[PDB]
């Protein structure tokens, strides 16, 4: 029990929900965990693994990211800010990857999942890079039901922090692919209220947010603090009632606690 864990515990108690945190500091490879081995519903944070899996495929198919995918009216789901522009046309796997990562487009995610052979294709890729915890079971939008105690479409903070580190700072992907993933994450449009809200403004970062039922509010980030080695930080949050409201502020507070303890 560190000072940091006690602060996170205090935040959790006043939040009404359940908080999970995992930090890896690549300066010394030390970790700070809070409910690090408990499962949480990933919601849109799973888009990172799907995008990464497609990047892996592109290592042996040089033109893969230029491959077109048909977007049909029936394909549109519940949040399609990019796909809606291209219905009855096509989008490339690059376009879909960027839409999924940077705008959290749910139709684009479904296309990535299809390209991987279904949710289990995403899980297969996680296993291939050494993540024995991640599981993707469903497509969008039902992967966001986030029912307490449900193991579907979940991971642990420890596992996601490790995987994010290997994808963005390690060798799970080819160099070109790693760089592309980082570029996409740093270009995210959805993250300014979440982990990054709790960080010193001078720092740089990329992230992927997620939200769902049970007021589930998630963020996973790769962070470059001024003057030191990168960090990986995962903050997952979820609440007892199905119609609970989002709490990005809790994620920001978690990140602030983590930042002050560095
Ligand atoms: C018990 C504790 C925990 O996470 O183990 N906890 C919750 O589940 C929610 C509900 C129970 C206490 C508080 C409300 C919030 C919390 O910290
Ligand atoms: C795209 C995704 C996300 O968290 O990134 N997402 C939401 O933002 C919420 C609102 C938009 C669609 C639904 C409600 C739920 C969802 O799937
Ligand atoms: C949102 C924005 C736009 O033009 O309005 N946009 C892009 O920047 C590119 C990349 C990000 C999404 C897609 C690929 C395409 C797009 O629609």
């Amino acid at each position: 029990t560190s000072a940091v864990q006690q602060k996170l515990a205090a935040l959790e108690k006043s939040s009404g929900g359940r908080l999970g945190v995992a930090l890896i500091d690549t300066a010394d490879n030390t970790q700070v965990l809070y409910r690090g081995d408990e499962r949480f519903p990933m919601c849109s944070t799973s888009k990172v693994m799907a995008a990464a899996a497609v990047l892996k495929q592109s290592e042996t198919q040089k033109q893969l990211l230029n491959q077109p995918v048909e977007i049909k009216p029936a394909d549109l789901v519940n949040y399609n800010p990019i796909a809606e522009k291209h219905v009855n046309g096509t989008m490339t796997l690059a376009e879909l990857s960027a839409a999924a990562l940077q705008y959290s487009d749910n139709t684009a995610m479904n296309k990535l999942i299809a390209q991987l052979g279904g949710p289990g294709g995403v899980t297969a890729f996680a296993r291939a890079i050494g993540d024995e915890t991640f599981r993707l079971d469903r497509t969008e939008p039902t992967l966001n039901t986030a029912i307490p105690g449900d193991p579907r479409d979940t991971t642990t903070p420890r596992a996601m922090a490790q995987t994010l580190r290997q994808l963005t700072l390690g060798h799970a992907l080819g160099e070109t692919q790693r760089a592309q993933l980082v570029t996409w994450l740093k270009g995210n449009t959805t993250g300014a209220a979440s982990i990054r809200a709790g960080l010193p403004t001078s720092w740089t970062a990329g992230d992927k947010t997620g939200s769902g039922d049970y007021g589930t509010t998630n963020d996973i980030a790769v962070i470059w603090p001024q003057g030191r080695a990168p960090l990986v930080l995962v903050t997952y949050f979820t609440q007892p009632q199905q119609n609970a409201e989002s709490r990005r502020d809790v994620l920001a507070s978690a990140a602030r606690i983590i930042a002050e303890g560095l």
